[PDB]
């Protein structure tokens, strides 16, 4: 067989060769003891890994039959009875140490990209610094009304509104003692503080401490760096430029620190179903931790006059492993059982990250000596304990000190939401953030209460009582554990990549709730979301909330049951079957784990496996209570399958041959058998069908 024999494992050759030729050299770990640890850890941990998965199926099975009989008094008592709801520990504080300042202190956007896409990943690590002019001019933040519409050449009417918008931002972030940046006619620093020239007057910063440094001669600085809320603002002064020649202070651009941290993703935004897929990922992740990823390059750090100092130039990177559910046949055991993909990610992504700790690739990742892993889709504290013990064992195999691997706990399952304090206590010496995964969180809420009744519509979940408590309950728990100045309190993702006007308008709510950070789709959306953290003082908002328990158990357990006309239904099912179809074609046919599919209302939504978990779970729920039928679902399936194809070279249509499309027939499975996946997860059906398409295409 092609696989390579090591203890009780048969490792696919391509993985085995990658780890030996690319990963291990540099880490001073002997390739034979490394594989010995791998075989040993896997054999050690697979049992209670599988035990925990059975506990999900068991706890769930109790809930399902409960609702086909049975109103929160009996319910809450029954959940704590069966071990779902567990006791709350005593108040405590996290002890995680040696964490980069990006996570303990700075507040600001958090970006997520698929790690299998290298040029995206390059742009994301490069996204710690972003032009504000390009994000304002490039999007709908400036309305494309009047004579300010983007064209094939640069539009100057639009250009000055960019400048005026940024001039205002400068006024509301770094105030002058008297006057406005819009009437600014010169910049210079004389005797250590910057003097801004005005028409008649000359004024300085109201707080002269927000001056951080500059480029060029202090006479005619090529730029001036400013700080506010720990976030850096660079004004590039070069009147040579096209934009510089027009601006009344020679200003070329306004650059904001944008992507403070990025999350390189191995889970819901990627398709990776055999050992060849994971190694493109792993190779990209290795390319980043070395600092030699190219397609062009990672950018270097930036230097300033204060003498000279220097700032980070790339976004500090996390990785997101997969959770505890899926297996992957990149490794099989002697009788053929696929090995748990969560354990593989920890060993392999961990080993790789030793390179992002040294320079001999040239570029360092963590300056405090930590490795940052996000663990999605945990179900309770005991699942957190296991991830901890798993990381502790990987550390031994890899020879690094205990607790180098830190956790990014994802509050995206119901059983961790109501036991959140127990969860963070479990990781208490490794946690570096908690984050409301509200899409994954919504799919669990539906699948957990599937037998309770018909669910409210998808749009309506945004305002349901459970969700609102869930968002405030997380911030409560974080601050009560010491997260301020220690660990990020993080919130969820803006999916609408073309509505930056609405994003700039409404996403301010998240930092106003005390979020240290929130998730972004793009380097551009990251820059705009950064405007929100110059407005709101996240650190001050956090202190106004400590103690304030604005949420109880009963608000978290309120199930979004409904109580609709035959227009509101046919519009929901069609809407759903369209975003399911449009995501799954690119998923099954091309191994693309994230795509922008316009919903029914011509809104470009960025989909992943969480959003598809909500959609398919939803129809699934409406089918189980007879809101609609199987043939009605099939109708909307066939109704829209022509539409995504015109909405979509080297691509495969779906209509009229619905039987002969593994992508179409997968989407149909995802709904019609939707209810029977463990916790409504979508990896099984997607992984079996992705591998199927490959198998046909190889014949
Ligand atoms: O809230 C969650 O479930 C969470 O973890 C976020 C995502 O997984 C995600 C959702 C949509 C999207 O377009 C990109 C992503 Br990265
Ligand atoms: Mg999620
Ligand atoms: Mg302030």
């Amino acid at each position: 067989t092609d696989r390579v024999s090591v203890g009780n494992l048969r490792i696919a050759r391509v993985l085995y060769d990658f780890v030996n030729n690319e990963a291990l050299p540099g880490t001073d770990i002997d390739p034979d003891s490394f594989w010995a640890g791998v075989d040993k850890v896997v054999a050690d941990l697979t049992p209670q890994n599988q035990a925990l998965l059975n506990a999900r199926d068991e706890l769930q099975a109790q809930i399902d039959k409960w609702h086909r009989r049975r109103d929160m008094d009996a319910y809450r008592q029954f959940l704590t009875e069966i071990g779902y709801l567990l006791p709350e520990p005593d108040d405590f504080t996290i002890t995680t140490s040696g964490v980069d300042a990006e996570i303990t202190t700075t507040a600001g956007p958090q970006l997520v990209v698929p790690v299998l896409n290298a040029r995206f990943a390059l742009n994301a690590a490069n996204a710690r610094w972003g032009s504000l002019y390009d994000a304002l001019y490039g999007t709908d933040v400036i309305p494309e009304t009047d004579g300010a519409e983007k064209g094939p050449t640069y539009n100057k009417v639009r250009g000055d509104k960019v400048i005026a918008y940024a001039r205002k931002f400068l006024d509301d972030s770094v105030p002058l003692s008297s006057g406005s940046f819009g009437d600014a006619t010169g910049f210079t620093v004389q005797d250590g503080q910057l003097v801004v020239a005005l028409p008649d007057k000359s004024t300085g910063l109201a707080n002269p401490g927000q001056f951080a440094g500059y480029t060029g001669a202090a006479e005619s600085p090529t730029s001036v760096l400013l700080i506010n809320h720990g976030l850096h603002i660079e004004i590039l002064i070069d009147p040579e430029s096209q934009v510089g020649t027009t601006d009344r202070a020679g200003v070329k651009d306004v650059i904001l620190e944008s992507a403070i941290t990025t999350i390189m993703d191995f889970e819901d935004s990627v398709a990776a179903v055999d050992a060849a897929d994971k190694v493109l990922g792993y190779r990209n992740w290795l390319g980043l931790n070395k600092g030699d990823l190219a397609a062009r390059v990672l950018n270097r750090d930036r230097n300033y006059t204060a003498g000279q100092f220097t700032l980070p130039g790339r976004s500090l990177m996390f990785v997101r492993n997969v959770g505890h559910l899926m297996t992957n046949d990149a490794i099989v055991d002697t009788d053929g059982s696929e090995v748990f993909e969560g354990i593989m990610d920890a060993l392999f992504t961990g080993l790789i990250a030793i390179h992002g700790l040294k320079a001999s690739g040239p570029l360092i990742n963590s300056r405090t000596g930590s490795i940052y892993i996000v663990k999605p889709k945990m179900h309770g504290p005991a699942e957190v304990a296991f991830t901890c013990e798993l990381f502790s064992r990987v550390e031994d195999v890899l020879g690094l000190p205990q607790n180098t691997m830190k956790i990014g706990i994802m509050d995206e399952e119901r059983r961790t939401t109501v036991n959140l304090k127990a969860c963070i206590k479990a990781a208490a010496d490794r946690v570096v953030f908690i984050n409301t995964g509200f899409l994954d969180r919504t799919g669990d809420e539906i699948h957990t209460s599937m037998e309770a009744g018909p669910m409210v519509r998808k749009g309506t979940m945004k305002s349901q009582p459970w969700i609102l408590a869930y968002e405030d309950h997380n911030v409560d728990a974080g601050l009560a554990a010491g997260f301020s100045g220690r660990a990020q309190v993080g919130k969820g993702m803006w999916t609408m990549t073309e509505l930056m006007a609405d994003m700039v308008e409404t996403k301010i709510a998240q930092p106003r709730a005390g979020a240290s950070t929130a998730w972004v789709p793009s380097p551009t959306a990251a820059t705009l979301h950064a405007l929100h953290y110059h407005q709101v003082d996240v650190a001050a908002v956090q202190q106004g909330l400590a103690g304030k328990r604005r949420a109880t158990i009963e608000q978290l357990l309120t199930i979004p049951l409904a109580k609709w006309a035959p227009d509101e239904i046919r519009e929901e099912v069609d809407n759903n079957c369209q975003s399911i179809l449009g995501y799954v074609v690119r998923w099954v046919d091309q191994g693309v784990g994230a795509s922008k599919v316009p919903d029914i209302h011509d809104v470009a939504l960025m989909e992943d496996r969480a959003t598809l978990r909500i959609s398919s779970q939803l129809l699934a729920n409406w089918l189980r209570h007879g809101v609609i039928t199987s043939a009605d679902v099939r109708a909307s399936l066939e109704r829209m399958a022509p539409l995504v194809d015109r909405q979509n070279v080297a691509y495969r249509p779906m209509a009229p041959n619905f039987d002969d499309s593994i992508a179409f027939l997968a989407a149909q499975e995802l709904i019609l058998s939707g209810a029977q996946q463990p916790n409504g997860y979508t990896e099984p059906i997607l992984h079996r069908r992705r591998r199927e398409f490959k198998a046909r295409a190889a014949e």
